[PDB]
DNA sequence: AAATTGCCGAAGACG
DNA sequence: CGTCTTCGGCAATT
DNA sequence: AAATTGCCGAAGACGAA
DNA sequence: TTTCGTCTTCGGCAATT
C-alpha cells in the first residue's frame, strides 16, 4: 500500500540524468562568472543542499537547491532580540579595509544590497545564457535566493542562496540543539559543530524594524549530512549493513503535506521544513535502526503522523537546532490554522489516506 | 575467571598522577624535538607530528612507560616498487624536477636510502638531547628492524620514547591494501572509504641481516589507522561513549597484551612474538563478531575466551593474515619458525586450561 | 606562517 | 552508577 | 591556480531464481 | 510474490597538475 505510493515517488533515472545535465550546466557557468567577475563575491564557493541533494526530493526532479557561500571573516553578530534564529552581522575592528563595506548600513551589514547586487550579477550572466531556456524569478518575499526557472523543457525551478559563512564556534542559541548525543552520539555532535554555521537573507517585505538588515542560520549542511548518516549504526543503508525505512517516511510525510497543502490555501502558512523538523526530533526519540525496519513502515509512519498532529494540538515545534525557537508559535502560524492541518492529516488518516492516489 | 580478570584489569589500569608526571616530561622533549628540527635548516623542515601506539590508544598497560612518536615527512611526487611480492616492503624513487628537492643527497641510485635519511634524522636529534639539561635523557643505541630513534628518559622512572621516521605520501594506497582493511561490515564502508582517503606511511624496514636493498628498503604503516579504529570502534557510534554503552573490547587487547608479556619475560623461545601479533589477531575477531552486544562487560570472560582460541587457530594453522596487507603472512615459517608457534601454543593452552596461573604474577 | 586558543571526548578519581 | 578532572587532538585565529 | 582526476557510496534499472 | 546480485550514473571530496 505504502510501497506503492513510495515506488510512484521514487524519482526514475531518465529524468535524473536530463535535470542535472541541466542544472549543472547553468549552476557552473554562473558560479564560474562570480568567481571571475571583478566583485565582492569573488571568493563565493558551492554547497548542494536540499530534498534532491539529500536523496528525498519526491515525484520529480524539478526543484534544485544551491548555496553560494562566502566566507565572512571577524564578524560579530547581534541577536535579533528575542529570536535566537535571526541576527544582525556587525565587524571586528579592521586591520586595513573590510571589502564589504560598501554594503555596510549603518555599522551592520545589509543583506538587501548584499543580495541585490549578488542578483545583479546573475542577472546580468544569465542574459548571456542562448543554448538553454533560463530566466531569473522576479524577486519574493521571504526568500534568501535568486530562483531561476528553467524549461528543460519541463519546468525545473534552482534557488541559488546567497550565504555568508562564518568558521567560528556556532551561536550560543545553538547550544542545547542538536540533540544526537543518544543516536549519532557525541562524537558526531562535536564534528559537526566544528563545522562553519551560515546566514542568509530574512529578507521579509513585512515593513519591520532591520528587515533589510536581518539574517536567519541555515543548518542545511547539517541536515544534509545527517540525512546521509542517519543510523546509529555506521552501516546503516550501507552494502554491508542494513536497510531501515527512515527516508522513506519522510517521503511519505511530505507528500502528505504537498497535496494536502496543493488543494487547501487554508494550509499556506506550512511547509516540508515543519515535516522535516519533525522527523528530526522522532529520529532523537527512537534512536535504534531496528525502530525504522523496512517491515514496520506502516508503523513507523503513523507514529510520525502521531507526533506531528502532537506537535501541532501543543502549537509547540522546536526548531532541532535552535531549541528556543518555536515553528508552531502562534505569530508564525495562526492556532486556527493548526486546527485545520489537525482535522485534514487524522482525516486522512481514519480513511486510508485517499488523496494519495491523486 | 572473571574476578581474575577483573583484579589484573585492575592491575593494569593506568593511574592519573603517573600519567601526568610522565607526559608532562615527554610532552617537553617531544616539542623540542620536534620544534628544533623545524626551526633548522635541515631536509627534515617540514616534519609534523603524529602520536601513536599504545599510549594513545588508551591501551597501554601497567605503566605509562613507553610513548611513540611519528615525525611525518610529506614526500610528493613519488614512485613505489614492491619489493617482492611481499606487499609490506617497498623501494622509494621520485618522478621529477625541480631536482632541487631535498634528499637529494639521500638517494643511493635513483632510490631513496632509509639508512642514509635515518642517520641524519638520529644525528639531528642526538645533537639535540645533547643540549637538554633539564631532563635526565639519552638516545638509545641502533636497533635492527626499528624505524625509530628511541630516547631513554628517567623521570627518575625509566620510559622510552620511539621517534619514528615517517614518510607520507596523500594519494591512493599501494594496491596491496585493495582487499585489506576488512571493516565493510562492522565500521562500514563510509569509514573504510574515509580512512583509505587519508594518507599513507612508510617506515625504514632497517633489517640487518644483510640482504639486497636493505638500507633501502621501507614498511607500510598503518599506526594512524589503527589510533582511529581504537578511538572508533564500535558498530554503534555511541559504543563507550557518554551517552552510549561501554563494551569490553579494549580490555581484552589488555588482557591479551598482558598475557603474552608475561609469557615472553619467562620464556625467550618466544622472542619472535610480539604485541602487534596480538593486536592483528583481535581487528580480525572485532570483523568476525561486529556487534557491540559480542563485546558485553558483562561477559568479559568469554570475549578473551574466544580471542585466545582464534589466537590459537592462527597458530596452529601457521597463519595470520596482516590486517591491512591480506597476502602478508605475520605467522609465516620464514617470520617465525613453526616449533616457536608450537611452544607458544601449548602455553597459552596450559594458561587457558588452568585459569591463568601466569596472572597470579 | 608559528604557535596560542577553545572545545570537549576518554577514561581515571571520587562521592 | 554519576559527576568531576586532566590529557590529548584538532583547527580557527592572531 | 582553477579545475581535471579518481574513487566509491547511494540508489535507480532490471533479470533471476 | 519480494529481493538478492549486478550493473549503472550522479555527486562529494580533495589530491593533483
Ligand atoms: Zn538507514
Ligand atoms: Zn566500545
Amino acid at each position: 500500500k505504502l510501497k506503492k505510493v513510495l515506488d510512484k515517488l521514487r524519482l526514475k533515472r531518465k529524468d535524473i540524468s536530463e535535470a542535472a545535465e541541466t542544472v549543472n550546466k547553468v549552476v557552473e557557468r554562473l558560479l564560474r562568472r562570480m568567481q571571475k567577475r571583478e566583485s565582492e563575491f569573488k571568493g563565493v564557493e558551492q554547497l548542494n543542499t536540499g530534498s534532491y541533494y539529500e536523496h528525498v526530493k519526491i515525484s520529480a526532479p524539478n526543484e534544485f537547491d544551491v548555496m553560494f557561500k562566502l566566507e565572512v571573516p571577524r564578524i560579530e553578530l547581534q541577536e535579533y532580540y528575542e529570536t535566537g534564529a535571526f541576527y544582525l552581522v556587525k565587524f571586528k575592528r579592521i586591520p586595513r579595509g573590510n571589502p564589504l563595506s560598501h554594503f555596510l548600513e549603518g555599522e551592520v551589514l545589509s543583506a538587501t544590497k548584499m543580495l541585490s547586487k549578488f542578483r545583479k550579477i546573475i542577472k546580468e550572466e544569465v542574459k548571456e545564457i542562448k543554448d538553454i531556456d533560463v530566466s531569473v524569478e522576479k524577486e519574493k518575499p521571504g526568500s534568501p535566493a535568486v530562483t531561476l526557472l528553467i524549461r528543460n523543457p519541463e519546468e525545473i525551478s534552482v534557488d541559488i542562496i546567497l550565504a555568508l559563512e562564518s568558521k567560528g564556534s556556532w551561536p550560543i542559541s545553538t547550544k542545547e540543539g542538536l540533540p544526537i548525543q543518544g543516536w549519532l552520539g557525541t562524537k558526531v555532535r562535536t564534528n559537526l559543530r566544528r563545522e562553519p554555521f551560515y546566514l542568509v537573507p530574512k529578507n521579509a517585505k513585512d515593513g519591520n524594524s532591520f528587515q533589510g538588515e536581518t539574517w536567519r542560520l541555515s543548518f542545511s549542511h547539517t541536515e544534509k549530512y545527517i540525512l546521509n548518516n542517519h543510523g546509529i549504526e555506521k552501516t546503516c543503508c550501507e552494502s554491508s549493513g542494513a536497510k531501515c525505512c527512515r527516508k522513506e517516511c519522510l517521503k511519505l510525510m511530505k507528500y502528505l503535506l504537498e497535496q494536502l497543502k496543493k488543494e487547501f490555501q487554508e494550509l499556506d502558512a506550512f511547509c516540508s521544513y515543519h515535516v522535516k523538523t519533525a522527523i528530526f526530533h522522532m529520529w532523537t526519540q527512537d534512536p535504534q535502526d531496528s525502530q525504522w525496519d523496512p517491515r514496520n513502515l506502516s508503523s513507523c509512519f503513523d507514529k510520525l503522523l502521531a507526533f506531528f498532529l502532537e506537535c501541532l494540538r501543543t502549537e509547540k515545534l522546536d526548531h532541532y537546532f535552535i531549541p528556543k525557537f518555536n515553528l508552531f508559535s502562534q505569530e508564525l502560524i495562526d492556532r486556527k490554522s493548526k486546527e485545520f492541518l489537525s482535522k485534514k492529516i487524522e482525516y486522512e488518516r481514519n480513511n486510508g489516506f485517499p488523496i494519495f492516489d491523486k
